[PDB]
């Protein structure tokens, strides 16, 4: 188990969040989808801390992007998930767009 296992990374991004180092959890999840677009689990994770950081329309585009993975290479676990996850953010800032 290393900190660059894809995995290994996200739990790690996941107790930052909990240090409250959301900063430093928010660069993990950013790379995990930039070096590996097909793990889902980021997506979902990166979308949430994006609400918490006021970045909703960021999450959007996160969730986006995840659902297209989700279909596909994910399950429908995920698929559900990250559809509901934005579908919600979208009422939050009340100012979302037409994708």
């Amino acid at each position: 188990e290393d900190p660059e296992d894809p995995f290994t990374r996200y739990a790690l991004a996941q107790e930052h969040l909990k240090h409250d180092n959301a900063s430093r959890a928010l660069a993990l999840f950013e790379e995990l989808v930039e070096t590996d677009p097909d793990y889902v689990g980021t997506y979902y994770h990166l979308g949430k801390l994006y609400e918490r950081l006021d970045r909703t329309d960021d999450a959007i585009d996160t969730y986006a992007q995840g659902i297209e993975v989700a279909r596909e290479e994910g399950t429908q676990k995920d698929l559900s998930e990250l559809q509901d996850a934005k579908l919600k953010a979208e009422g939050l800032e009340h100012h979302h767009h037409h994708h």
